[PDB]
């Protein structure tokens, strides 16, 4: 069921939330995805996940973030509701599917979609909001051609609870291809300095259309990384948490850093000017988004009173509290009520 009020067309793919179902509102006609989350208060990690979701979503009003449209309402009794249904924006494609196609991907495909990466991610960072798992596949585009961020099941705010596994296995943060060497290396500097890693990878990867470190595994994902940065300084080296990793990088000869002109022979300029800005091993190294959209790369779409920053910031406490399945239900049910109290 979903309320009567929407038409199901087919069930479509979506790089960021798996599979959903093309929709339309059966009054206007308009065409949106819908999102079924089933049995999404079965197990407490995968409902902490949704409540997560729904309050970062239900935070954020931006062109360049996934919106919510409607939250359905449950129909049967509490003690029956067992899959919560969301209506998105209808996105047809994504960032991943592009770059890896037939499909044209010129500088100005490329710079235009980190313009609007970067419009998204201001926003999002100035609300202490870090997605942490920025990736091609998680990027979705429009046949309008507007890129909105999506999937912030792994997102965080500056200050995370010691509760979860997370807080201390940093390595297995995200997707390995895209993971900043901090989480990689448990730096102790968890910024949004962590999403410009990323964005640098998306950027490389939408230059070359190809992953830029593709690595096999943890180890290998180093070496591909050192590869090209070379050896990390001694104070990243003295920074690292582990012994084995720490003297593993020390066993190795020293390597001087590849020019980004090497990487990526002809490619444009300022568009590897503002990649080596990114692609930094020291977080605080890395340019944020507020001045990456400042970089001359951006200049043609750049317009500072037409990229928002979000005030308040969103807060993470309820995500820090242990709580049980049926009060982590509570408050999604809490948060669809709330969703509703304040439209109408
Ligand atoms: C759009 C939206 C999506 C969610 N998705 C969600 N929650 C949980 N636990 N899994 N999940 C997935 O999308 N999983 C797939 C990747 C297989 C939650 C809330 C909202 Cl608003």
């Amino acid at each position: 069921d979903v309320g009567d009020e929407y038409e199901i067309i087919e069930t479509i793919g979506n790089g960021a939330y798996g599979v959903v179902s093309s929709a339309r509102r059966r009054l206007t006609g308009q065409q949106v995805a819908i999102k079924k989350i089933p049995n999404a208060f079965d197990v407490v990690t995968n409902a902490k996940r949704t409540l997560r979701e729904l309050k970062i979503l239900k935070h954020f009003k931006h062109d360049n973030i996934i919106a919510i449209k409607d939250i359905l309402r449950p129909t049967v009794p509490y003690g029956e509701f067992k899959s919560v249904y969301v209506v998105l924006d209808l996105m047809e494609s994504d960032l991943h599917q592009i770059i890896h196609s037939s499909q044209p991907l010129t500088l100005e495909h490329v710079r235009y979609f980190l313009y609007q990466l970067l419009r998204g991610l201001k926003y999002m960072h100035s609300a202490q909001v870090i997605h942490r798992d920025l990736k091609p596949s998680n990027l979705l585009v429009n046949e309008n051609c507007e890129l909105k961020i999506g999937d912030f099941g792994m997102a965080r705010g500056l200050c995370t609870s010691p509760a979860e596994h997370q807080y201390f296995m940093t390595e297995y943060v995200a997707t390995r291809w895209y993971r900043a060497p901090e989480l990689m290396l448990s730096l102790h500097e968890y910024t949004q300095a962590i999403d410009l890693w990323s964005v640098g990878c998306i950027f490389g990867e939408m230059l070359a259309r190809r992953q830029l470190f593709p690595g096999k595994n943890y180890v290998h994902q180093l070496q591909l990384i050192m590869m090209v940065l070379g050896t990390p300084s001694p104070a990243v080296i003295q920074a690292v948490g582990a012994e084995r990793v720490r003297a593993y990088i020390q066993s190795l000869p020293p390597r001087q850093p590849v020019p980004w002109e090497t990487v990526y022979p002809g490619a444009d300029r300022q568009a590897l000017s503002l990649l080596g800005r990114m692609l930094r091993f020291e977080p605080s190294a890395r340019i944020s988004a507020a001045a990456a959209l400042r970089h001359p790369f951006l200049a043609k779409y750049h317009d500072p009173d037409d990229e928002p920053d979000c005030a308040p910031p969103f807060d993470f406490a309820f995500d820090r509290e242990a709580l049980t399945r049926e009060r982590i239900k509570e408050a999604i049910v809490a948060e669809i009520e709330d969703f509703h109290a304040r439209r109408e």
